[PDB]
């Protein structure tokens, strides 16, 4: 239960450490602490601008022999400005460089939406809108498949894909490698029952991101819902003598999901690990599910008119 079996035969640790918003000056210590504490799965991305510093931590713990490379499960993601078939290998290689590794365990397409290649992560026109690429999902998928054949990555997957977009890849003529993982937003306010049931029926593992509601998202507001401070969730935690964070992390785990909470605080990274040793009742689970309000932290709102925008479909 500490690891789930992927369709490529590998085993993915059900708990991982997230690194979006982890400042460069703090994330090396954060990752060293996590590995020491017993984390074996780190979620990364080129767009987080801190992979070099994550890589410093991974190298220090490998050199120290705290972990063997084979025990670690390192994830990164292909950013939207590199969807072109000819840019994919290079994007993967730059991430490998920064992280100081010679293969990734899992490489995800970060969003289904391709943007204009360039130095800008969000290329804008003079009208301030995001300039798309004309690339499609299937071509980018074909490029990702040959990363597997080249030995650069062990498995490939997708992130923020809706079920029709997953369908598209699954029905691709001559599909060689299925998506191993779809990483999506999921917590009590966005429970994702339909999509999770869809992916799990197709043998695709689901990873829940922003499990605590991403209280540090740069676009946060005061009137905004807060999971960590929902009295109903505080109550379920009190009953178990756990923290509301530990309840919010255990919740996806009991849905057979992988979950990747972010912290750069050593006490919280430790607190977040102690979630293997208790059980939410079925009443707790059904209750937590009933809190769904279809509320999204990450709606990629600047791309709502992109041909590949994922969140117009029901699921
Ligand atoms: N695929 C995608 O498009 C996508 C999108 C969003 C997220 N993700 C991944 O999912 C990871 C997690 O999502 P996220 O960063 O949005 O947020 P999250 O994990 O839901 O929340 C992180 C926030 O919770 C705080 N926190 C962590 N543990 C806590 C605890 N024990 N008690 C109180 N506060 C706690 C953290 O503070 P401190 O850090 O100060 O402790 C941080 O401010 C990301 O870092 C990224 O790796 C992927
Ligand atoms: O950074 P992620 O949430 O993993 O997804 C990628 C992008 O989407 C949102 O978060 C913002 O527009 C940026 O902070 C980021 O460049």
């Amino acid at each position: 239960a500490s690891r789930l079996l992927l369709n490529n035969g590998a085993k993915m640790p059900i708990l991982g450490l997230g690194t979006w918003k982890s400042p460069p000056g703090q994330v090396t210590e954060a990752v060293k602490v996590a590995i020491d504490v017993g984390y074996r799965h780190i979620d990364c991305a080129h767009v987080y601008q801190n992979e070099n510093e994550v890589g410093v931590a991974i190298q220090e713990k490998l050199r120290e022999q705290v972990v063997k490379r084979e025990e670690l499960f390192i994830v990164s993601k292909l950013w939207c400005t590199y969807h072109e078939k000819g840019l994919v290998k290079g994007a993967c290689q730059k991430t490998l460089s920064d992280l100081k590794l010679d293969y990734l365990d899992l490489y995800l397409i970060h969003w289904p939406t391709g943007f204009k290649p360039g130095k800008e992560f969000f290329p804008l026109d003079e009208s301030g809108n995001v300039v798309p690429s004309d690339t499609n999902i299937l071509d980018t998928w074909a490029a990702m498949e040959e990363l597997v054949d080249e030995g650069l990555v062990k498995a490939i997957g997708i992130s923020n894909f809706n079920h029709l977009q997953v369908e598209m890849i699954l029905n691709k003529p001559g599909l060689k490698y299925k998506p191993a993982v779809n990483q999506i937003e999921c917590h009590p306010y966005l429970t994702q029952e339909k999509l999770i049931q869809y992916c799990q029926s197709k043998g695709i593992v689901v990873t829940a991101y922003s499990p605590l509601g991403s209280p540090d998202r740069p676009w946060a507001k005061p009137e905004d819902p807060s999971l960590l401070e929902d009295p109903r969730i505080k109550a379920i935690a009190a009953k178990h003598n756990k923290t509301t964070a530990q309840v919010l992390i255990r919740f996806p785990m009991q849905r057979n999901l992988v979950v990747i909470p972010k912290s750069v605080t050593p006490e919280r990274i430790a607190e977040n690990f102690k979630v293997f040793d208790f059980e939410l009742s079925s009443q707790d689970m059904t209750t937590l599910l009933s809190y769904n309000r279809n509320w999204r932290v990450c709606a990629l709102l600047s791309c709502t008119s992109h041909k590949d925008y994922p969140f117009h479909e029901e699921f």
